[PDB]
């Protein structure tokens, strides 16, 4: 889930491998060299504004002759916008930043979206309060599930989409539909789980930076960029920040198998990490208007923050229940005439403090244990390994990977603190293999215990 | 003690002595840049109208009253009932655009009790999308101060307002301008502190529920509702959820003293509590368009969450630098509280950057540092006993506790925690007045540190 994606294969127009379920992660979805036909795309030099590339539908769509359009400057094409465009998108700005305008064209009202990648401007053209009311229901939501339900119902009312889901990522990057608003007659996805590869790592990475993407018509063929390569670089044009970017054929096929005619998702990003997706399906082709997409992008940002805040409160609520327990222990440690007698007291329940299966206590050149632990030789080896570790805290949810593993029945997870320096005196909490991850609160609680014990002893 | 009656019910004239009792939610009047109707929730019979309704709606108030929303708004009336069902929150709004002989007309409707309130104002996505672009700068902001600066700069670019401030409330409801974006030439309010009464309790309460309010023209007279009382109840019409609500005259005077021609603020609400305000000033009258107001309401919601997150990070960063000291204190508390907590080695004074400290335990008290004399301490402790909860904190003890204003040399700022219930045992950190009546504000990290101390001591002593 946090892993960097494997490096991309070349695209099909550069003779790249055919994409299968075995090589999902390596499809270069960001450089399809093509767009969706409900809009037109130009690329232009960031300095001169010379038009370098155009989609093959762009001449017809803008009503200019191909030869005339290619080579023209944005000064000539977009005299009113060109000045504002340069100011809004200065060199080195993020590629997610966008200049947007509304044009009159000989095709009525036309939406223009511009963004910058490297030395290249990418211009996308396409034809062109209920949220405010849902904000109360969003704020009121007493938990993540309730919030998910409100979000999906809200988005469905906004868009008219036949299905709207909140898809939540597990730490292994598998997903679960935790909420769903759907048209009567459709079978429910609610509660269904899906493998990591249904949204592969390069997609999840892309979706952490570019927060909305869509397929307007799942039966429509992509329109190529001409030339397909960027003349500046003689390399593929990055289209990750372009909403008109052509969708992965693999995914479009998957959509068609689901009888989905149109699709849209918005990223839910929490702590720089992709938490989930607002996933929308329509049975029929549907170009969602640009202004409504803006609304969904806003909803995504709001929901992201609501999750971050709610999760922070769960953490704080959990850590509060470790202070009461910690106080009991600090009290005992203050009076202690021997850490062995005090800390091994079942009444103190140092096991339960960390939701551990086992605990090793070493003090005064001897150790003892509570709960399920490895046998004495394994404990001795564990302690000998610990001595080699720098710092005063070691924590792992898979001891095997860090310390190559046979202790996994009782000691798959490990959390150890030095009570002083050198690990001559220490506590080691152990957890069995499924280990259940140490909560960040349990880690800080261990740090607090280190201080307390270091002082008291 | 209750709100005073409004002026049209012969209520007291509002002064600096009786601020908190002005019923700002029932002024029985609106701002003249729009029109307001009220109507029965069931029948849609028009019950009240602003005396200017005629300019906006084309018809005379007397003529319009008695007609139904079915007759007046045939297209919207069906949708209006569905959007605002009985018992819905009063913050919920139906909105529409109407065609009128003169561009268009913006209609905003909301429901209070058995009453629908309809607001009409003239109207004509640059703003919504300009917000989208600012979201990156908001997310990027590395701390609360930087976030505050981005927020104010963003709002100023959206609106064109001459000044945009982020006003943060202390827990005693005193405030500080923690960020400011202003036109060239204006003197800065940044860092200035203001007493609780500049935004009084009933205003702050209203602002926790209704998140945007404005004064379009600070020299323009409010337009009365006719009749002023609600025929349903023979009582004042709640206008708290109406953006056209007339502004408190006291506040409008304050705005004029500041050379403010137009004012708008958005509530920053964090944990159901008013955290602060995005406060906007224009030197000249300015009706912000309805669509831009919608944008600001959205920004306020977003910023509320961004503030909570960014502020939590500042607190954690601050408390990390106090961990060694905190541990020392927790260790000592785990072991007579008088002997332990008075120990200079613990330095409970320095923990909170305090000048003084009162320790009450076992029916006696003692002090460290600069403190008031015994009778003042006894009075302070007696006042504390009357306070609800287990934490009292103030950066200006005088404003909250007027009899304690004379303690300002040693006790301008106060932070007190109960170690039992009822304040029989407590700690009181004191700070001197700044070299008026304000002490250096308590950092939110020092507050949570105090809460942690409370828990530890409460547990250890029981
Ligand atoms: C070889 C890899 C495969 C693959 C590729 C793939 N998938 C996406 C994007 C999406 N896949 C989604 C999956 C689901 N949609 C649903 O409705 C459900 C279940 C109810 C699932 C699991 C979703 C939501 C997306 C996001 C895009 C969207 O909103 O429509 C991509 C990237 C698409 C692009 O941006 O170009 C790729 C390459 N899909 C597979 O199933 C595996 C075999
Ligand atoms: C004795 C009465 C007083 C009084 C009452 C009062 N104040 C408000 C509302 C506001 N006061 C604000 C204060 C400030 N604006 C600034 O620019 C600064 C500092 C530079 C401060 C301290 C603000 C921002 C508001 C909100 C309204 C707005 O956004 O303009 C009310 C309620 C107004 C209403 O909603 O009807 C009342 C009754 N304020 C005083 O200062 C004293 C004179």
């Amino acid at each position: 889930m946090s892993r960097d994606p494997l490096p991309f294969f070349p695209p099909l127009y550069l003779g790249g491998p055919e994409i299968t379920t075995e090589n999902c992660e390596r499809e270069p979805i960001h450089i399809p060299g093509s767009i969706q036909p409900h809009g037109a795309l130009l690329t232009a030099d960031g300095h001169s504004g010379e038009v370098l590339q155009m989609s093959l539908n762009a001449a017809t769509f803008l009503g200019q002759e191909p030869t005339v359009l290619r080579g023209q400057t944005l000064a000539a094409l977009l005299p009113e916008q060109w000045p504002a465009l340069q100011a809004a998108l200065p060199p080195g700005c993020p590629d997610a930043l966008q200049y947007r305008a509304t044009l009159d064209w000989p095709a009525g009202h036309l939406s223009l979206t511009v963004h910058r990648v490297g030395e290249l401007l990418i211009l996308e053209f396409e034809p062109t309060h209920a949220l405010r009311n849902a904000m109360f229901a969003l704020e009121s939501a007493p938990n993540l599930r309730a919030l998910a339900e409100v979000a999906t119902q809200t988005v469905r009312e906004l868009t008219g989409f036949d299905r709207v889901m909140l898809y939540k990522f597990a730490p292994d990057a598998t997903g679960e539909v935790i909420a769903e608003a759907r048209r009567e007659g459709l079978h429910a996805f609610l509660g269904h789980r899906f493998p990591a590869s249904d949204i592969p790592a390069q997609a999840r990475a892309l979706y952490t930076r570019h927060l909305l993407r869509l397929t307007a018509d799942t039966r429509a063929a992509a329109v190529p960029l001409d030339p397909v390569l960027n003349p500046q670089t003689n390399a593929p044009t990055p289209l990750g920040g372009a909403v008109l970017r052509a969708t992965s054929p693999m995914h479009m096929q998957y959509l068609r198998n689901m009888g989905v005619g149109s699709s849209l998702s918005v990223s839910v990003v929490v702590g720089g990490q992709l938490w989930g997706l607002i996933a929308c399906h329509h049975q029929t082709p549907y170009v969602l208007p640009p202004d409504l997409r803006t609304t969904l992008e806003y909803l995504g940002r709001l929901l992201s923050l609501q999750v971050q805040v709610k999760e922070a409160a769960d953490v704080a609520a959990f850590r509060q229940s470790l202070r009461e327990h910690h106080a009991r222990v600090a009290l005992a440690a203050a009076h202690s005439l021997s850490p062995h007698d005090t800390l091994s007291d079942p009444a103190l329940d140092l096991l339960g403090l960390m939701r551990a299966g086992g605990l090793i206590l070493r003090f005064e050149g001897r150790w003892q244990t509570l709960g399920e632990v490895p046998p004495a030789p394994a404990v001795d080896a564990l302690l000998a390994w610990l001595e080699t570790q720098p710092g005063a805290l070691v924590q792992t949810d898979a001891l095997g990977q860090l310390w190559p593993a046979d202790l996994a029945p009782s000691a798959a997870g490990l959390l150890a603190i030095s009570v002083g320096e050198g690990w001559s005196e220490c506590l080691v909490w152990l957890r069995p293999e499924l280990a259940e991850p140490w909560h960040p609160g349990e880690i800080e609680e261990a740090q607090d215990l280190r201080d307390t014990l270091t002082g008291a002893l």
